[PDB]
């Protein structure tokens, strides 16, 4: 408890954020 429950869910959000932008944003 204590805002926990919610940083780990998004510890993996930039995980896809990152790695749907070097590679998506890298072959236009």
């Amino acid at each position: 408890s204590g805002n926990y429950v919610l940083d780990l869910i998004y510890s993996l959000h930039k995980q896809i954020n990152r790695g749907l932008k070097k590679i998506v944003l890298g072959w236009a």
